[PDB]
């Protein structure tokens, strides 16, 4: 169980210690870190609440919906912080397309994956700190998708964030 705390992922912003910059955020107001599924779950207009009971919420997709962190292109810093360590299999990372529609349901196909991490099947610590890199093709509202993915556990912890690159 875990979230990016930084940029703040959609469901943490959801949650007091993410400031409530989303609301109704269903079950990401108390618990950002459940967003549980297995792997390689990528069901269209999901992706946020992996398709997890509880998490609907935050499926809506606008362009205003959601609080975006302003970020710029290159490297970019992201945080997770984990409720419950599990030994880890992997950390891929995914962001929309330039072209993408921001009022359209998410679909992973408009997506490029942009970073792949191993977890070497070790125990991370309760705070992971990554560095990924923003191509330079996207400007504006982007979505990425953090995926954590468990290393003795068919599953993997899904992480949405909302970004406005400048
Ligand atoms: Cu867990």
């Amino acid at each position: 169980h875990g979230y990016v705390a930084s940029p703040g992922s959609r469901a943490f912003f959801g949650s007091s210690a993410g400031g409530n910059l989303n609301t109704n955020v269903g079950r990401a107001q108390w618990e950002p870190q459940s967003i549980e599924a297995p792997k390689n779950t990528f069901i269209t207009g999901k992706l946020a609440s992996a398709g997890v009971s509880g998490f609907e919420p935050l499926d809506e997709q606008t362009a205003t919906r959601w609080h975006k962190t302003n970020i710029t292109t290159g490297p970019l810093d992201i945080t997770w912080n984990l409720t419950a360590q599990h030994r880890t299999a992997s950390w891929d990372y995914y962001i929309t397309k330039n072209g993408w529609n921001p009022n359209q349901p998410l679909d992973i196909k408009n997506f490029d994956k942009i970073a792949s991490i191993d977890g070497k099947q070790e125990v991370p610590n309760k705070v992971v700190k990554q560095t990924i890199n923003i191509p330079t093709d996207r400007k504006g509202y982007h979505v990425i998708y953090a995926v954590w993915g468990i290393g003795d556990t068919v599953n993997a912890f899904y992480q949405a964030i909302d970004v406005n690159i400048q």
